[PDB]
């Protein structure tokens, strides 16, 4: 059976085609980040604390004043029907019912009309790409508004797409809103703010500076990332860049992150490290491409359950208790 | 021939079936610490000092007052009957013929009365996973004073048992013996005061990994630690036992013994745990290792390997008894 | 398809002999420095700025006033015919064409004269290794410059040739080729007899780069000659900080050695170089595709730093600073 | 063809049976040190100096006085007739012409008259076990002066034999010669000053790894220290011999001269330790190689290729003689 989220990136291969796997991995370039993101969380040391009272350990927290199951979200990919015919579907059934944020990709296989339907109670972001007509901006905006949609995600690692050697071999083609076959900056940030009253959430900060930025732009969040090592490569792991980003934020808004997220411990470190949860690429797609609705909440809830595990070990009776005393420096 | 203590992890894994092989390899989640409590070990340079006098290398040492033939002790480990049928007892006849402190699992194969039968004057602690009812705890822990036990082992780590994705692929099944494996806790620190205030018997923590917890055992006057992290069976990605043991040390300032377990194969390990400030190393795996491929000669044989070992790296680094093994043998 | 230098090299590979392969790998001894060229690059981490208005991003720059297309040029590379029949004269119009400077080597398959007539227009170096007749010295520069060289360059690492196992165990036979106590002093005199500015290559050291500075020499080529010579000394990339920081914008610095994607040629320039060389990857173009192989994995290199500098946030090669690089 | 130390080392296993082969290899326990004296060596950065003059480069240096080709010598290595019938004979043929110091072991297969008289003018010294028996020990000491060695090697790493686990799973039965080899030490510091007053022979100390032992070696008057490790195959996890060099020679400071061996393959680890402050190296398995490969010529052309290796690396760093390597050339 598949037990942990590596059982679930081997199978998934398996049911999918060399140029959709390709295309879930592509790692950039020579591909270093991509393997660093997860090397940088198993390099960091636990410092257990032991014979506290865990019998009651309690994994939910809030992002944005919303409460969720646990600090672990579903980061914005595209095209989800690559893994499952059903595609963004299921991710937002699977979603709804382990009760946590959803961010929805700008390159959805399906209408934002069709997923909000599938699961109308979920709890979800939009991740729109913005483009220089912002008539189909600020439309797109209040069609988000208008499904429910509780926060604007703002990719800014992406203002043209990461080199991905392995899409280029096999030509792309992809083959499951059909697959399509930037010059925003900081002073655009103003006019998105005016015509939405969605809080802002910028993807893929990893330098203090940026961050610096995001908060004299007044944005509601930050997400540290780079991409999965999709993007830019050679990147420092998002799991390292999450201090510097944290030390500048001082807690004024809240950071999250995403990139290399396997383990419960891997979202304890986050947490530890100040992040207020964590969100997942990959894993979500392993989960549709291995059993669509019920791969996807089974991911969650194996990840939420070793996150309890790993609480419960390391003397952590709430994500308020998860602090860096637990790091060792 | 079985020379070393890989031999017989290698030896150890044909005769058992892969089920009962990961579950004595069982390492947690990802696996890092079960391979960094080697690593680490590796790492630490070693100073010798030649043209001693190294004619008389005495290996012999003392823990909780009671003598033993080398710093080289039993960890707990449950369920010896998946290595060997006669379990717990081949164990214990030779932990007694090596006079070496054999720490008994709470869930051991046979029960404490056929094990201590088997070997009378055996060396021994009990290692007690205390639960709810107060009763059943004291009259585990008055079994066990009656039984002969000198000391009263507490896992501290194990609140809840380590994510093993091996046995769970394998979906358990774990088929041995006697006192059957069970199927499938809330203790904290003031339940020890409580626990101390109805025994009289040393009471020795395992699973202490920092300087805070280490300082909280004092604070509650337990006689002993083991620095361990439960062979990376528990909570992974914590530090390597022997790395670990430097900051507990520390703290401790010898006021009580300090021991450990994790990762020790060969002499130089052990040499390094008590250069570092151990009293003496327990073995976890090993121990299982030998009992599956020559049940209590193979017990036996590893405990006199390693003891020979240490022995020979006593020898070579200039060290005449384990008194004379100090941090100036550790390169910094 | 052949989508980036790796696949260039791989397929190389391939249409070559052993012998030949080897020769081209040739790293000298245990190898060391071979590796470590590119491990090097890859241990060092950017650090991005976003949302800056990247719409116009320029690759372009000058190296001795001469402008260029990118900063990516042809280290001096001996005898391009063991890759492909047309040699250097392949490598000559793919250079003009691509706009880069190509240093061409003192060991050629084709005679400067063929290899300039392929290639009128192209902006080129000529890299001589120094003899003991100070005439025949003094022709080959009278003749470079005739030819429309526009810089000499002196390879200051190989007084001797490295150590290349493989090439011995295979017993050399290089069948597509010839069968040093040059030192700074003879500088001042190379001077007298040239106005070409003059590039040393080989630099790895702070002292060195001094020394550079003292005899009034126009370039350095930071370069540990593709771990061919001397093995086990610092990667270029590394060395090159200290030579930058020695030469404190006097004169302009270069680098090779390892440079296989857009991030390594961002790295060595916000690192002070003027811009980089590349070695093997022109060999394993031209043994690919001859002429359009040579120019393919120029072009490669050129879209590959155009997009790391899109994503860094680098709107011109005067953009990309140290800030980038993490310390 | 055979064009490097390495290619040698490929080529022997292959002329030799796995007994002899893991016997020539004979790593200690994990066998961590045995690596580590390579790459110990790979991970230093040179600092070349170029265009300077080096129209004449100089490999020439002296050890004791005495004058040789280049700072590459021959370590003590026991039962050469396991590599070649001819065993030390061979050997000390090709050293002589090479013109460097070969260092005879104590269990040679061939007797040192039958040595000595294959090379008469062969430089060398003589590295003898000292035992219980000192009668047995000055008349060796008689002996060695009286066949011309001009000094004495005293191993100090070694009162016991290392652990090495292949010849043990193999079982021994070491069938190469004369002197049978034998079927299987309590000398310390003040043991020296007895064997100086039976010989005035220089005393060169070999296997000192720590500035503690180096400063022992002055006190005692010595004439020289060769810092190694024995190839690891004795203490295992200690530091790399090169790396040991440093400490050890920041303490002699000079006085004396100070050696190295185990590791050495290539020019620039000869270039890296002469830089550091070693007189000269020496070679264990290496020559060893050579032996099995060519006997007499196998040996000989290790020596000129290692030799031809140095002049080259000196010839690119920028060093015209071993006098002008200097730490300069070590990146700190
Ligand atoms: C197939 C795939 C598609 C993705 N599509 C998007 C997208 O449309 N928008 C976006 O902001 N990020 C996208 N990402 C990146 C994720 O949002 C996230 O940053 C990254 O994958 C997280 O790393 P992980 O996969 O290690 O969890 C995608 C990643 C993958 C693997
Ligand atoms: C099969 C197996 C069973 C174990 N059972 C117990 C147990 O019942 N109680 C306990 O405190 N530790 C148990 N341990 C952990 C050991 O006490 C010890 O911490 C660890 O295995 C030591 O490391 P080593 O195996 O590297 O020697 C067990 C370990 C193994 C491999
Ligand atoms: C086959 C081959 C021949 C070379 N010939 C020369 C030469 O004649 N002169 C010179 O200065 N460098 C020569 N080099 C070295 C290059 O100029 C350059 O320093 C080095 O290869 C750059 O590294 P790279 O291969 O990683 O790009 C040669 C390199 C190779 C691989
Ligand atoms: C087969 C073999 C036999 C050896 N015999 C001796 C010996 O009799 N006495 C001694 O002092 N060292 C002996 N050594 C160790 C060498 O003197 C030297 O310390 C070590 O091998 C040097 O390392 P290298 O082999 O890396 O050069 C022996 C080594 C080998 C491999």
């Amino acid at each position: 059976p598949l037990v942990c989220l590596a059982d679930f990136k081997a199978h998934a291969q398996k049911q999918l085609s060399k140029t959709s796997w390709d295309f879930i991995e592509g790692e950039a370039d020579d591909g270093i980040t991509y393997s660093e993101n997860i090397a940088a969380f198993k390099r960091i040391r636990l410092r257990p604390r032991y014979l506290r009272d865990m019998s009651k350990v309690d994994t939910r927290t809030t992002i944005q004043g919303q409460e969720i199951s646990a600090p672990i979200c579903i980061s914005p990919t595209a095209f989800h029907s690559i893994a499952w015919p059903d595609g963004e579907k299921s991710t937002a059934r699977a979603a709804q019912e382990a009760n946590i944020c959803y961010v929805i990709s700008s390159y959805a296989s399906y209408s934002l009309e069709d997923i909000v339907a599938a699961a109308p109670e979920g709890f979800r972001w939009f991740q729109l790409y913005m483009k220089s007509d912002w008539d189909f901006n600020k439309q797109m905006v209040q069609r988000a508004e208008a499904l429910g949609f509780k926060a604007l995600v703002i990719t800014i690692d992406t203002p043209v797409l990461g080199n991905r050697r392995r899409d280029k071999r096999n030509q792309l083609n992809l083959e499951a809103l059909r697959a399509l076959k930037a010059s925003f900056c900081w002073n655009d940030l103003s006019l998105l703010q005016s015509i939405t009253r969605l809080p802002i959430i910028l993807k893929g900060i990893l330098t203090k500076e940026d961050a610096e930025l995001a908060m004299k732009h007044n944005v509601q969040g930050i997400v540290v990332s780079n991409h999965g090592g999709r993007q830019l490569d050679e990147v420092s792991a998002s799991i390292d860049a999450l201090r510097e980003v944290v030390a500048a934020v001082k807690g004024k808004i809240e950071v999250y992150m995403d990139g290399g997220v396997r383990t419960g411990t891997d979202v304890l470190k986050a947490l530890a490290l100040g992040a207020r949860c964590i969100f997942l690429g990959r894993p979500i797609l392993w989960g549709l491409a291995c059993k669509g609705e019920d791969g996807v909440k089974e991911v969650l809830d194996i990840l939420t359950a070793e996150l309890h595990r790993c609480m419960t070990l390391s003397g952590c009776q709430s994500v308020a208790e998860i602090s860096p005393d637990l790091i060792q420096f």
